C-alpha cells in the first residue's frame, strides 16, 4: 500500500522539473512549512496556495511526474522531500515493513550517515549498486566525470531519474537490472547501501536480500573496480561458530589473488542464537597492503551526539 505510486519524470520537462527543485531548496527541511513542504511532508495542501508558490506550470508538472495527487480539493503527496549534503531529495515514507509494497524505495534510514562517511575524494567514474531513491549517487554527482546508479526496482531507478532531475544534475545515469549487468566497464569509485540486516541467508525482499547478494557483490567486484579504486559497503554481517564472515569475504574477493585491502570497521553487534554474533558495519577496499583488517568504530553512537565526525 505504500510503495507503489506510479513515478514519471519521463513526463515532465526538465527545466520544470529544475524550477520545482529549486522551490524545494527553499523550503524543504526549514521550519514553520510552506505548502510546498507540507505536501512534501504528506499533508494535504490546497491547490490554489501551491499554485502561488510553483505557479501554474509548477503545479501540473507535480501532477504529471506523480509527485502530487489531485483529491478533488486538495492535493497530497505519496512521496517525502529531504535536503541534505547540497541536494533535495523524494523518497517514501519512513513506514512499517507490513505495509510496503514490493517497490518501497528506502525512505533514507541510514544515507545521510552513510554520505558522512563516505571518502571525501573525487575521482572519474562512480557507480552506486542499489541507487534507491539515487541520493548517494546525487551527492558524488558533485566530484565525479560521471556516475551510474543501478537498480534492480523499477520504481527506484524512475525516482532515481526524478531526483537527478529535480536537481538540474546531468552527469548522473540510472539503470535498471540486477547487480552488475547493466553497469559496463570498471569505476574508480563503487557504493552500495546494502540490502542487508537481519535476514541471515534468506532473501526476504528487495531491502532485506540475504548474504547472496554480498557474495554476488563482492565475487564480481574486483572485475568491476579500476585499479586503485574505492569501495564502500554498508552492511549486517553474521558470524557463526568456526565460520566468520570475514573470511568468507576474502574468499569472495580472492584478496590474495587479486592483491586487494580490505578494512572492516565494526560499529554494532550482538550475540545470536548460534552462539555467534551479527555484526553492522562499514566496508572499504581501498590501494594499500593486501589483506584484511577488521577495527571497532562506534559511528552510529557518534552519530547520534554529534554529526561531526565525518572522516
Ligand atoms: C539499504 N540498507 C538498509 C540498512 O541500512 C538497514 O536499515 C535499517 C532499517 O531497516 C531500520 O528500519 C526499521 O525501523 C524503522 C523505524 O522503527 C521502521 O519504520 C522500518 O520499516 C524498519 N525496517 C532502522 N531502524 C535501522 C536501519 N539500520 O537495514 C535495511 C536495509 C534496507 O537493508
Ligand atoms: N539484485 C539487485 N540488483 C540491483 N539492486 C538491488 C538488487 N537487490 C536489491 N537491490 C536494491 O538495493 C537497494 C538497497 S536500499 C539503498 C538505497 C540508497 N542507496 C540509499 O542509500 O538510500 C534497494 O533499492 C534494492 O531494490
Ligand atoms: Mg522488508
Amino acid at each position: 500500500i505504500v510503495g507503489g505510486s506510479t513515478i514519471q519524470p519521463e513526463r515532465v520537462d526538465a527545466a520544470a522539473l529544475r524550477q520545482l527543485g529549486d522551490a524545494m531548496r527553499k523550503v524543504v527541511g526549514s521550519a514553520d512549512p510552506t505548502p510546498l513542504a507540507d505536501l512534501l511532508s504528506g499533508t494535504p495542501v490546497d491547490p490554489d496556495e501551491l499554485t502561488r508558490e510553483v505557479g501554474a506550470d509548477g503545479r501540473q508538472a507535480l501532477l504529471d511526474s506523480g509527485m502530487a495527487v489531485d483529491d478533488g480539493t486538495t492535493f497530497s503527496s505519496p512521496l517525502r522531500g529531504h535536503q541534505l549534503h547540497g541536494v533535495v531529495v523524494l523518497s517514501d515514507p519512513d513506514v512499517e515493513e507490513e505495509v510496503q509494497h514490493r517497490w518501497y524505495v528506502d525512505p533514507l534510514w541510514e544515507a545521510d550517515l552513510l554520505i558522512r562517511l563516505m571518502l571525501r575524494r573525487g575521482g572519474a567514474r562512480a557507480l552506486d549498486m542499489g541507487c534507491g531513491s539515487g541520493v548517494l549517487s546525487l551527492v558524488l554527482a558533485d566530484r565525479y566525470e560521471s556516475v551510474l546508479g543501478v537498480d534492480v526496482n523499477p520504481r527506484a531507478v524512475a525516482l532515481s531519474r526524478l531526483n537527478a532531475a529535480l536537481n538540474g544534475l546531468t552527469n548522473v545515469t540510472f539503470r535498471e537490472g540486477d547487480m552488475f549487468e547493466p553497469a559496463e566497464g570498471r569505476f574508480s569509485r563503487i557504493v552500495f547501501n546494502s540490502p542487508t540486516n537481519e535476514e541471515g541467508n534468506e532473501f526476504v525482499d528487495l531491502l532485506e536480500a540475504g548474504e547472496p547478494i554480498l557474495e554476488t557483490f563482492f565475487r564480481n567486484v574486483p572485475r568491476k573496480l579500476e585499479s586503485g579504486g574505492i569501495v564502500e559497503v554498508n552492511l549486517a554481517m553474521n558470524d557463526y561458530p568456526g565460520d566468520p564472515f570475514r573470511e568468507r569475504l576474502a574468499d569472495w574477493l580472492g584478496l590474495t589473488e587479486n592483491g586487494l585491502r580490505v578494512q572492516i570497521f565494526t560499529s554494532q553487534r550482538r550475540a545470536t542464537e548460534s552462539g555467534g554474533e551479527w555484526k553492522r558495519g562499514w566496508l572499504v577496499v581501498a590501494p594499500g597492503p593486501v589483506g584484511l583488517t577488521e577495527v571497532e568504530w562506534p559511528y552510529h553512537d557518534r552519530y547520534e551526539e554529534d554529526p561531526d565526525a565525518l572522516l
